[PDB]
């Protein structure tokens, strides 16, 4: 053990929300250094009274305030020089939250912004090269695991959720076989509620519940 | 940077092979310590000079002496306890390689042996957590993307591929719609070679080109 260096270690944060129709990633322009009024993922480093993933919880909460978050790792990025700084190895994770729902308070301490995932500014580092593997496993797990749901308030409209799903593939599906395949799913269930965006119109609202999936845990969609 | 703690950082492989029918791991059962007589995965440390996946490429080597393996990064195990001794944040690799093709030499050094990845004996620390993230990693990558050549010769028959792929998913195929779904596929070549297995027994042998298969990346099986 003792012959080998020891490393700064790194968390780095792809938060990702939905809203009207995009998918977009909670990001800060630095207020501090290095690389100063850069675009950036949200950063901390794992201290040694916890563990990783306590550590990529934390640095979440410190952003967001929000705790039991879905949180998938995206994993250890080592190049030499990815920070220019000191040697920092960084472990990314991605996060899945519900847009209402995070402390806007905190969000504007760290001087953070919501950035359309398409249209992304330059970001920092190996940052783009995170992003861009927390877009692939997050598509390929959305695809077999009811992951996709964190994105949406409790209650949701079977447009937003189409929606959610075509801004995840960057393509648009068939309203008619959706609506169905999502009708075959006894834990999507429909509500009596609804939706009144504006006074004119509404729409049915739907939940998950956890319970009916996790003793029947068949999801394609 | 500087207020923060600096870690050990582990690289641990799992090393998969294939012969007669079973997937088998590469283990150690130690000459050293920590836990001494108990096995583990083949495991080393980031060194100030290299990336992480450069570690995992030389940690690898050490065992093998195998370059230009197919590896892909498992993910970082941080627990504050993972490891008694000090504290080590390790990421897993897992790693492909032909069976037939390493060195015998550099295994003995190591005494290292291949076990059935369905009979592991215990192993220590978090490595069983380690193993069984990797087959997950493994088993769904392997039904799109074509890495299980990888764990073949470069000249195979189709009752080994097909072999290989029942064991990938502990589950017996159809031979019939196997064969079908291989001949539909013009990146699988077919040689005018046969293998001999015994002087009484032949069967064709096949081949997978990677130029023909970036040309027309699909692949379902």
């Amino acid at each position: 053990y003792s012959s080998n260096p020891t490393f700064y270690l790194g968390i780095d944060c792809i938060i990702f929300g939905f809203n009207e129709g995009e998918i977009s990633l909670l990001l800060l322009k630095r207020n501090f250094e290095p690389a100063m009024g850069e675009w950036s993922l949200m950063g901390g480093f794992v201290q040694k009274d916890e563990s990783v993933d306590d550590a990529a919880k934390r640095v979440l909460a410190e952003l967001t305030g929000l705790e039991n978050v879905y949180m998938e790792q995206v994993g250890a990025f080592g190049a030499i020089d990815r920070d220019p700084g000191e040697r920092v190895v960084s472990i990314a994770y991605y996060a899945l939250i519900n847009i209402n729902e995070y402390d806007r308070e905190l969000v504007q301490k760290h001087n953070a912004y919501w950035v359309n995932i398409n249209e992304l500014p330059a970001l920092i580092f190996d940052h783009p090269e995170m992003v861009d593997k927390a877009r692939e496993m997050m598509k390929q797990k959305a695809s077999v695991e009811p992951i996709g749901f964190n994105l949406l308030p409790k209650l949701f409209t079977l447009s937003q959720l189409q929606s959610l799903y075509e801004a995840i593939y960057g393509e648009p599906m068939d309203k008619r076989n959706f609506r169905k395949r999502v009708a075959e799913m006894d834990f999507i269930e429909k509500t009596d509620k609804i939706d009144k965006l504006g006074s004119k119109r509404g729409a049915a609202l739907y939940k998950f519940n956890g319970k009916a999936y996790r003793k029947d845990p068949k999801f394609k969609l």
